[PDB]
């Protein structure tokens, strides 16, 4: 009776439908797009996170570049390979794995980055432009959460959508996007936190439900309203990977709902691609 | 009953700290802040806003440069402009006043101005910093709200704040500053606006209203939790200037609410006093 909001699936189009340009664009005689990539130390989560968007860049056909300092790295030759990576007419988009070590200004570090090639949008300057509604870089998360609900066309204008979370990386930001006028956009936005004392009271009125607060069977069915859309952002490893929501109960009460996993995670890195794919052809979409 | 969030007061006591600083900083031999505003064209409403903060640097003892461009002002010799601020050392802040002839990219005009003098804090940068938690300027409305709320100790953490507008200039920042992490912030935030089909119902169950829909009278009694505070930023000239709120009924209700004039109005312009001293002592608080 409920309907999965399919990642795996909807991942699976829009990488034949980057293939389609890139394929396009190789006949009229150009390069394949590119997406390098700065690693410093050997943290092995990050280094995980490196190697997955590498696959990714094999899947949509793109060039992919890594270079790998050791954790010394000064901040002065780190931002010299920021600028060597944005004057480099061949690397259409990169990105640095965060976190970077105690002694270096990550901020520093971002902001170096010229944002027409900030593909994660982590540049200051991308998040404010997506704050005030112009064209810049949308990161990765945020943007594949929106793109999930556009692809099935969930109604979304004056609905009330529920963000449990006020993160950066997709709690702030996803409650931006649904802000903006228009489909998918136009919700009443509730954001979340630690400090909100009826968590349970406020999702009860959610027509939609971000939940992503890192904590494990956070959302329970008596916290949510029948046909409510709930997309869940959570990514934990408990004695299995799963999200927020107690899916076994929740789920049966959703119009549509995203497992975990097979959800956000495959649309976060099909949108980094996207991202690459825009920057390929100088946008920012 | 009710106390008055008292703007008129609250700048002036802000106003005698800005000389203190400035007085002092004269007596160890310094010259006094200087603030830069462009104008381009003469329209009537811009020429009242910019002699306005003219008034401002006079009282708080800050030099004021204008330069006034004819709207035929090219997009070149006004990123000239921008550019020979931004290396000025005598200029410590300036603005350029919105909007411009539709021939300049506004977007590309404030962007070339260096974020450390961006003292109205329209940089896409400084917009982004304030969302992610980093220092920049926060623009002077929604500073000066939160600043009113600070000044009286206004309790906020755990607190539900409405926020009635998605505006860049007020709704958007506000909903941000109030979603920081300790006071005044640490709010549950809910932003609607023309979209929101049950906004009475949502302010009912407000602790913090800020009403920033720029229309007359639209919060009434019935909309209202007693013992809620309420800021008023709304500014509309009717057959006298009031707000959003229609005070006689609503401000019994209320445990602080602000007037219109008199509350936020000084706010704002003091608040662009403060980013600019800030400024020239290198800061952005």
């Amino acid at each position: 009776t409920y309907k999965l909001l399919d990642g795996k699936k909807i991942s699976g189009e829009i990488k034949q439908e980057i293939a389609a340009v890139v394929n396009e664009l190789l006949e009229k005689g150009g390069r394949r797009p590119h997406l390098a990539g700065v690693l410093v130390g050997h943290d092995g989560g990050s280094e995980t996170y490196m190697a997955s968007k590498v696959k990714a860049c094999e899947e949509v056909g793109f060039t992919s570049s890594l270079i790998r300092y050791e954790d010394d790295v000064t901040e002065e030759e780190l931002l010299a390979c920021v600028h060597r990576l944005n004057q480099d007419p061949t690397v259409d988009g990169f990105i640095v794995q965060l976190p970077l070590p105690k002694h270096i200004d990550e901020q520093k570090i971002i902001e170096a980055v010229d944002p027409r090639k900030d593909v994660d949008g982590f540049h200051p300057i991308n998040v404010g432009r997506l704050s005030i509604g112009l064209p810049g870089f949308v990161s990765a998360t945020p943007k594949g959460i929106v793109e999930l609900l556009r692809r099935y066309n969930i109604p979304t204008r004056g609905k009330h959508c529920v963000v449990l979370g006020r993160s950066n990386i997709v709690g702030k930001p996803v409650s931006q996007l649904l802000l903006q006028k228009g489909e998918p956009g136009d919700c009443t936005i509730t954001i979340c936190h630690s400090r909100t004392p009826n968590i349970k009271e406020v999702c009860l009125t959610a027509d939609i439900i971000i939940a992503a607060l890192g904590q494990p069977e956070f959302l329970t069915a008596d916290m949510v309203k029948p046909g409510a859309v709930v997309v869940d952002v959570g990514t934990t490893l408990v004695p299995r990977l799963t999200g927020d929501v107690k899916f076994d109960e929740v789920a049966p009460k959703c119009s549509y709902i995203t497992p975990v996993p097979g959800g956000v995670g495959p649309m976060t890195i099909v949108s980094l691609m996207s991202n690459t794919l825009l920057a390929s052809k100088g946008l920012y979409r």
